[PDB]
């Protein structure tokens, strides 16, 4: 028996009315398909939102460690193990997502086959293994024939277009998605919905349409229970609020960082973005990471020295990142800093190229605001903000 | 009046058989005899009998023609190919007759041309929008391939005399001439005015080698006197800022060969009025009896040119209260920047000029801006960002 069960039955021994507050969460109508999936091993509800809900519902301390004995011991090829590679993917539960592919790619049922090596695809692009060009061409390859993986493997694109910096495609290739097609699996259509609102949150964060950013991830937030989406619509509504309202910028961060204490990779990007957001606004910074060499957090590290006139210092992190290799957005930032540094327009314009080829027009504010300050005509910032690169 | 004339030729010298076979290219004189011999007889491509009046009635090719396409019948081939031939000369009083005539009549191919060229010459005359144009156009929903290269031709010539240049390099690469089969004469002008075409596109991306072979190609290309005139024409203007000397011989050809014509003539005197205001040389091309945008810019420049502010205050003043397009936008905020000596005019006229995508005349901001100390990398990006 799997853990959740024996839970929910020594749970029941103690108590009985349970079985219609369960029933109510999984939203079941009538404890019969609860009374089926506790007395018969392998029944499964009809749909995943049902023991996510209850787990959530009745053991959310424990949800990861019941829900990776649940995932890792369903039938490969069933609707569950489908929905379950959707749960472990939005989770970040790499553990049983990684397990549950490499088993669906084997398997005997082409739709759990199909899901596989989909999910497959965007983690090989996520981790670095394949390239952009090898993602298409192994999606193309696949001929995806579910309306689930058509949206999917539109939706790994958008991922990794966001974290590479090259925002220009994705307000046409996330229009292209088309959830309502989803019929079979309302788990992953609802969970895919949630993706969704929280990359068009992003798409208008990097746009500068901010309110409409704080629109989308407040959608984001009402339409989810996963944690992972939670904590990057927090973060997305704070950094909406950047250049704009310090103090209820840190609020959504400090936000983040309250339901994401257990996770050491939630905690470090809000920390990040906290890092961020009191560099811009030039005040003592707590958040700096001092004992890394990742580009982000030397960039911080130079922003602040920057900020406190400390130009050995920022000097000397300058002279580091240099020794490194940026995307097209990380040299934007780069270009600014050094125009800070050495009060060099030319810098500044570089910044301005590089923010402009990587569509970015949330940022290019800050290499925008130091040449106004240097006195730069405003007839030529204008023109600036509206030329567009190819 | 065209067969009167060739056999009072006939009479006097028979050796003419043999040079008007030749020259129409007809191998022997069968079709000559047959053009002579019977009233609305026809060669097999339009390029026969211009090619012989060029020979032997250059002092009348007009007028006799003039007369031999206005008793075509409108529904033959030779009519269809007339009509090109009165476009590609703008001989706008033949056509406009042959096109208010072939709409009238009950053949299906000829039927098309008139009622395109009608479209291109509302399009010209700014009688009906680009829109509105478009749009009658797909309602005749085209299926000759002549008609479908001349649909698109008509664009690029509406694009390219309302300074919209950024339509026109795609639009221009969807023309296939090799459809084109059943009339050659409209495919060999048609190829004329392609060249033609690509080197004002070249021009106006600043591909300025280019540029002077389409021009180049156009010329050994063609007989037609308005697509030599604005060959040189275009040959001058690739010209303008490198090599004085050689803009100015261009520009004297294309007045050599329009001297008759006043359109042409006042084409060259402005290409060569531009052209001095550029190098800063004293300009004997001034008109000052005009109020045309372009006339009056030419006289603003020439005043600042040799530190007259009034003077161009004054034209200024009077070119305020006129209506420019995007690129006469763009050459007003450049002399203002230069009278003002105000960086802010001459990045309001890169932005006009960034919006008609001319890559050629914004030199003339760039390099003022240069001199007044502006940032190299700034340069460098307002050259390469683009307008939306």
């Amino acid at each position: 028996m799997e853990l959740i069960r024996i839970a929910m039955k020594k749970d029941l021994e103690n108590d009985n009315s349970l079985m219609n507050k369960w029933a109510t969460v999984a939203g079941l109508k009538n404890p019969n398909p609860l009374y089926d999936f506790l007395n018969h091993d392998g029944k499964t509800f009809n749909e995943f939102s049902s023991i996510v809900n209850i787990v959530k519902s009745q053991y959310p301390d424990r949800e990861y460690e019941l829900m990776k004995d649940y995932c890792l011991n369903l039938d490969v090829k069933t609707k569950a193990a489908r929905s379950a590679l959707e749960y472990a993917d939005a989770n970040m539960f790499f553990e049983i997502e990684d397990v549950l592919i490499d088993s669906m790619i084997s398997c005997s049922n082409m739709k759990s086959k199909e899901y596989g090596k989909v999910y497959k695809i965007h983690r090989e692009l996520s981790n670095s293994v394949i390239t952009e060009f090898e993602a298409v061409k192994r999606l193309g390859k696949l001929n995806i024939k579910t309306p689930e993986m058509n949206s999917f493997s539109r939706l790994l694109l958008l991922y990794h277009y966001l974290s590479t910096g090259n925002f220009s495609p994705m307000a046409q290739l996330i229009k292209q998605i088309d959830l309502s097609e989803i019929s079979e699996n309302m788990y992953i259509r609802n969970t895919y919905q949630t993706r969704v609102h929280v990359l068009m949150s992003n798409i208008k964060l990097n746009e500068n349409s901010l309110e409409e950013c704080r629109e989308y991830s407040k959608k984001a937030l009402e339409s989810t229970n996963i944690l992972r989406f939670q904590v990057f619509s927090y973060l997305t509504i704070g950094n909406s609020l950047l250049f704009s309202n310090y103090e209820l910028a840190q609020e959504n961060f400090l936000k983040g960082l309250s339901i994401s204490v257990q996770n050491e990779n939630y905690n470090m990007i809000f920390q990040q973005a906290l890092c961020f957001l009191n560099n811009v606004w030039r005040k003592e910074n707590k958040w700096i990471n001092f004992e890394s060499d990742s580009i982000m957090d030397l960039q911080e590290q130079a922003h602040c020295f920057i900020n406190f006139n400390e130009n050995s210092k920022a000097k000397e992190v300058l002279d580091k990142l240099d020794l490194l290799v940026h995307n097209d957005n990380e040299l934007a930032m780069h270009y600014y800093l050094k125009g800070r540094l050495e009060q060099n327009k030319a810098c500044f314009y570089s910044s301005i190229e590089y923010f402009k080829k990587s569509n970015d027009k949330f940022l290019i504010r800050l290499p925008l605001l130091e040449l106004q300050k240097m006195g730069e005509n405003q007839k030529l910032l204008e023109l600036l903000l509206l030329l567009e690169y190819a």
